[PDB]
């Protein structure tokens, strides 16, 4: 339907929601690479997802999403799902590859780890939160086995991690879309919601650390936590 | 660890298990696309994806996986999770971009869909196929609850297939990696062995037809199910 008032593109648009422990892990990727890559964005602060305006943009109803110009002007681009506005925006403003990868190698290492964070990981953790809090009834069984799933994903990282020189999860060197991806759902903080002791995964807490520790990934968070708490509760951000 | 004595990567090396109903859904999508770029490719049946010489290739301990030589041909890489076959066979393979997409705006939407599929259909399905074979304890709320799940992933795909001139998921125009990784778990086969009926979603069943007709497609299915039921039932495979 009819967007907004306050919803211009002028530059990159994030959708977010208000800021909560629960509403940040998926927001805070594209967030993160934005501000490693420095990309000029507005913030727009989604009061409810279930508007028609929004499902225009996203048609799976969730944050985050983005609109932004195409590079000749001539279309208004989106990008939906967390991964999906990672992809766009290491395409569209990481032109060096220092986060989507320069060759084709560093890229085939790179979706390797996204996508097994794309396609096991995100959504047995997104399945985990969803029958542990959100369905109506408490299933118990279903519960323990996506835990179980999680603990298999946490092992994986960690092999991978305990390679010679393998500093991040998909180039020894540097993080990648694949490091931005993942940090969300392997950090303390979510491994001790899920239940689990994160020191289980030394080489895991110690690469969760390090990339805490980036200057980018410290503002991310931040801002995230941040998003409709301040003068403006919905719409964009100034 | 020891590779098989038969495994070597002479060029793209595509991981499979022996041919069933049930084992084919992930292994068809890189083969879809290997059949209309025309790329030269071995087949390697894997017995158990359990053994230690795979879990080296693919972490996981699933198919698909590919090992393929480096564009220089010094060195060997690899890809595995079925849509990361599909995005290195598009950045090796691809140049022109017909699948992959040839510019920021093409590839804004192909990801958007080929995403969708990866973290919502995907992984949806799978949990449903588990929870409804594999699991030693039959679950039928949780096995409901995917299955409904899958509906709402079919009325997104329908929504987007009613959108005026959008003949396929991602482009109008043509099809793209987008459209390989959904096909196989939004075809009437699929939808039957969900107990969903697929003339629920017109559009949608009308793109699996036009899908399903393209020579590549065909040529997949007609393949991905005989590996592993020929003269040689596990190991590299005879050209
Ligand atoms: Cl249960
Ligand atoms: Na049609």
């Amino acid at each position: 339907s009819e967007r907004p008032s306050d919803l211009v593109v002028n530059r990159l648009v994030l959708f977010v929601v208000k800021g909560t422990a629960t509403s940040t892990h998926d927001t805070v990727k594209p967030l993160i690479l934005l501000e490693e890559l420095g990309v000029p964005h507005d913030i727009y602060v989604v009061e409810k997802v279930s508007a028609p305006w929004f499902s225009e943009i996203n048609p799976h109803k969730m944050v985050p999403a983005i609109l932004d110009r195409s590079p000749d002007g001539r279309d208004t681009l989106r990008a939906w799902e967390s991964t999906s506005t990672l992809m766009y925006i290491a395409d569209a403003y990481d032109k060096d590859g220092t986060f989507g990868g320069r060759n084709v190698q560093e890229r085939s290492e790179i979706n390797n780890w996204l996508t097994l964070h794309t396609a096991a990981l995100g959504p047995t953790a997104k399945y985990w939160l969803y029958f542990y809090k959100l369905h109506p009834e408490k299933l118990p069984k279903t519960i323990e086995k996506l835990r179980s799933n999680i603990t298999v994903q946490y092992d994986i990282l960690e092999r991978r991690l305990n390679e010679p020189g393998q500093q991040y999860l998909a180039l020894k060197d540097r993080p990648t879309i694949a490091d931005i991806a993942t940090l969300p759902f392997a950090m303390k903080s979510t491994a001790e919601l899920f239940g689990l002791e994160f020191e289980k995964w030394p080489k895991l807490q110690e690469w969760s650390v390090r990339m805490g520790e980036r200057e980018a990934v410290k503002r991310a968070w931040q801002r995230v936590a941040g998003f409709g708490h301040g003068e403006k509760e919905y719409g964009m951000l100034e």
